């Protein structure tokens, strides 16, 4: 309907498909009312709307959280201890397209690297006492 905040699209109520994930566990919350149609930035949602979108994204988030770890933790550990793609591979075993696949969770088949990273975030020297 308008957008005097950014002047990009037109915040207008119109439920649609909200793909929370697009890497593996893609879970679209088909039915997210609010204010959108062309843009995807200046969006607005009320209590009910937020409750729905949240209830969904949350339900899936948790259900999926049951897995080993998240695609954010791993990368976070590699960027936290400055574990270059070379060192992390020589110690953990990321490989080549690690960061990439790992980002989506395709290279994180619950290997050993994960068990090392989780304990590495707290022990930036473990990699040296384990390598």
């Amino acid at each position: 309907m308008k957008c005097p905040v950014c002047h990009q699209g037109e915040m207008v109520s119109g439920i649609k498909d909200i793909p929370y994930t697009f890497r593996g566990r893609k879970t679209v919350l088909k039915g997210i009312h609010g204010l959108y149609c062309v843009h995807c930035e200046e969006s607005i949602m009320n209590k009910e709307e937020s409750d729905a979108f949240m209830a969904q994204v949350k339900a899936f988030r948790a259900s999926v959280n049951a897995e080993t770890v998240a695609p954010e933790f791993i990368v976070k550990v590699r960027k936290k201890l400055s574990l270059t793609q070379k060192e992390a591979s020589e110690i953990f075993g990321g490989g080549v397209n690690a960061f990439s696949r790992y980002e989506k969770g395709n290279a994180q088949p619950h290997p050993s690297t994960i068990k090392l990273l989780r304990v590495l975030d707290k022990h930036p020297e473990l990699l040296n006492e384990i390598r």
